[PDB]
């Protein structure tokens, strides 16, 4: 048995996770909010929704951590899925399981870990919701409950998510292995090819419920500047938060993708044109509501957006170019604004 | 109560979620409990503004299933994009007249964040309510906000699920009023009847077995007789909450009598079914149910069986009901499988 031991029913466990079309999918607003809420609740530095996938720990949501994944053998969560009860570690530098672990030895010098297992509907433990911090800590029992509740909310959402048409499309038409081509792991959105694989099914769902398809074409204002002026690390932080604020402006049924370097395209299902502009406005207000922290330095960032509704029978590529022309208008007219066409 | 120009559309966006007059959901129940525990408040509601009433999809610390819309805080709250924060409803010009302020439960503190449909229409509210004046931190206000974001996300995702999509097609908002037991917030027998067929179709289409768990709270009569009706009611509400917490979002749960609950579940084979039946029994046995401060130990008997292929649903029901009675004779607090 490895440095992180496998449950005897590993095969079945990995299968409950595969049937959820979850590993290698984009961040979701709701889970982002949940980890943020957890962090704020307890005051810890890091919070993860970590999924145990073959020999890695892959993060569906995170906060206070830049890594997109970790080998299973380096994980705490990999031990936490081995039991029904929460894995509490008061001080990992003193714990036989983790005092050797490079994440305890080296950065981020994990001391406190509190991990609460997440399950598929069949009871199989697919991963964890966890708090992580560089100072020793022991949750009182009230905190234990809050954390427990927080973990029920995570599971809840994951399980419902597997009862949706997006998830059926994902497992039935997009091999868990193809899914890796389709995802920009920096912003945790679908990429250009990800959008391409999904845009059709999106139109199909709009037609079935008499909805319009609207396209929002956006672009971070003055990205080159911040990226050259401050580190390229600061750039990546700006890309990470912009993507997160974009996901918060959308609804769970929307399709959002990173397209070029600093540009993002949403395809939304709306009743009619004002709903679409509302969404685009919302995207722009969220981006502008606060600065974006870049390692202590707060950086004002705005976005421009062009948007349009796709006509009945219109080639999506055409609707797309129209939104892009509207975005070009938005930039020309002064940036930090939305043009609707 | 002041209502928006776009009341027609707001209402329509709510109606499209197939949401008013539906059963409590475990996840929403966990969420309001999280809220209650986080703020140390007496009452938390997920409140939906529906025509002339205010109906609760989830509630802790409050027994009414709905209240009238007019003079009610939430009909006022949706009207703005911002939280409605009332420090003391009794000294507030808008609300001191309100019967839930001057009569029970003597509301004073109120904090409500609007909840939205996909299109932005405000369909209701997540709110904290307490009989003592209070005013929130910006930190706390921001936590309430993230909780309201979660409730709103859940309700929008729920709207995209197979079952909810089915409810939008088949069972109109009019039919649903009579399919729901108000006290336990579960489907009643009429609900179960309206929905069980659709659950056979899912099981067929996905090569699955159908399982029935037929369960009965133990010594119920004794409880009412010892501690009165209100303590019987406490036991029901809470027992239903645990029924929902031990099953899974896609399972059909219903109240089948004064003290009986029935669950229909899709599963692989027998082992899995008995496992779920035992998860319920455990979960109910795991802690005393609180009644007016006095804690009451509540246990549960249950029978279960799989429905053979093509077996008439009623036959399987009858067999699990027989199995529940074996469990009772064998000493209660247990599951018998057949």
């Amino acid at each position: 048995m490895l440095a992180c031991p496998l449950p005897p029913d590993e095969a079945l466990r990995q299968q409950a996770l595969d049937d959820m079309a979850l590993v290698d999918t984009p961040a979701e607003h709701y889970l982002d909010a949940l980890v943020e809420l957890a962090r704020e609740t307890f005051g810890v530095k890091t919070v993860l929704i970590s999924l145990i996938d073959h020999d890695r720990q892959w993060f569906k949501a995170r906060i206070g951590l830049d890594a997109e994944q970790t080998p299973r053998d380096l994980s705490f969560c990999g031990h936490a899925i081995l039991a029904s009860e929460p894995l509490m570690v008061t001080d990992a530098s003193r714990d036989p399981r983790f005092h050797d672990n490079p994440l305890v030895t080296g950065p981020p010098f994990i001391r406190f870990y509190a991990g609460e297992p997440l399950h598929a509907s069949n009871g199989q433990a697919i991963g964890t919701l966890c708090l992580i911090d560089p100072s020793p800590r022991l949750l009182d029992l009230r905190e234990g409950r809050q954390l427990n509740r927080l973990s029920i909310l995570a599971e809840g959402y994951l399980q419902l998510r597997s009862l949706t048409e997006h998830t059926r499309f994902l497992r039935q038409e997009i091999d868990r292995e193809q899914r890796k081509s389709l995802l920009d792991p920096l912003t945790q959105l679908w990429n250009r090819a990800g959008f391409h694989a999904l845009h059709q099914h999106e139109l199909e769902l709009a037609r079935a419920s008499d909805q319009r398809i609207g396209i929002i074409y956006s672009d971070i204002d003055h990205f080159k500047r911040i990226n050259d002026t401050l580190g390229h690390r600061a750039g990546d932080s700006v890309l990470r938060e912009a993507a997160s604020r974009l996901r918060a402006a959308l609804r769970p049924e929307d399709l959002l993708a990173r397209f070029g370097g600093e540009e993002f395209v949403a395809m939304v299902r709306v009743r009619e044109t004002t709903e679409l502009t509302m969404i685009a406005n919302r995207i722009r207000e969220l981006m502008e509501a606060t600065p974006i922290d870049c390692a202590g330095t707060s950086v004002p960032v705005t976005i421009s957006a062009g948007c349009t509704l796709a006509g009945s029978g219109e080639e999506p590529e055409r609707a797309l170019a129209r939104a892009d022309a509207a975005l070009y208008d938005a930039k020309r007219a002064g940036r930090n604004r939305v043009v609707s066409v």
